[PDB]
């Protein structure tokens, strides 16, 4: 995935509905404030959910939410964790948590469509 | 913005409460599918909901919508415009249209809490 | 009409192509414990335009819908949703629904249904 | 007890800091069109779990609320509304709360609140 090598993401996990994706705060994930830009972490649980959804074969997203919960300082180290809430037979949704220092930074809520 | 650069995303229009964020497709901001990554669209739209809010003070996202309409190929030509919804003492919202050849391809809603 | 509609005393003002505008009052079983009208309330007026804006297009149902709460409204206040279509694919239509009153945007709601 | 709870029949089940269940049964006032819950109900059935749940953290407002339905409900049905927090900040916080009937999820309602 083009995106996801280019933000430096890696895979740590996958199997059938789930997978966890890693990757750091690097400089330029910066905002123009100093924190981690509010589109690196959506990418990065954005990334889990696309993984987790094609387990199950083609799907592509309808609509995502995106809950930010503490702001990240440079080198932040973040895993999104992507989890299987519903899975139909035109559509599915996932829950993707995101992660650092053991404490839940964002939450993620998508949907996707079954192709 | 660091993010912003690192993506080529470039402000095209600002203005009290408001702001014009535009990009184009690069092969690094596409999926294993072949399309734009849904991270890229969204960046780009956080990108001028950022911009807008903060023509008010500072401001950090709260909760964010992003629905996705028509997939998009290498090259495409995005254009976000972000207009303001409500401002609050505490909070603002604001819709983002994504924009590509004169239709809209995705709609982001995004809250702030105004520090 | 719709029995929840008619329960909650919802009226449908207008209809067309991809919009709907539904109407209502604030009553005295509409209200939370703050004694303002309830978040479910104000949804379920936003979600009734919703409902009929996109059944013109055709039999759909909701899938994820959004509700953001900028004021909150008193017992006896007249409201409005006014529903427009902001996408229509041919397995899947986006509608924002403002809710209004007294001329002040109370909510916002957006809303994807899947055609059936 | 709440207003439009009340009005719904909504009862409290279970509340406890940070988390809360609300049940209730898909009554004839609680229908659409298709015959079967409204989605307006079912919002206000998570939203009053919610709004529990959040409370016990103290005086909050609702700010932002999504609303992710996966199947429909028959009249009579006995659903619940279950929430839990997801996080709890100085200034905001939020809850998960799941609807559930005869052990299946019906739908997904994530929400944030504005602390008081
Ligand atoms: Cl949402
Ligand atoms: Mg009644």
């Amino acid at each position: 995935d083009p995106f996801m090598e280019a933000l430096g993401l890696k895979v740590l996990h996958l199997a059938p509905g789930e997978a966890v994706v890693a990757g750091e705060v690097r400089a330029d994930h910066l905002n123009l404030h100093g924190t981690a830009h509010g589109g690196f972490l959506y990418a990065l649980a954005d990334s889990a959910f696309a993984l987790a959804s094609n387990t199950r074969g083609p799907a592509v997203a309808l609509s995502c939410r995106m809950d930010y919960f503490r702001p990240l300082g440079a080198g932040a180290r973040v895993e999104a964790r992507a989890v299987e809430v519903n899975l139909s037979r035109r559509t599915a949704t996932y829950r993707v948590e995101v992660v650092s220092e053991g404490k839940l930074v964002a939450l993620f809520t998508g949907t996707v469509f079954r192709l």
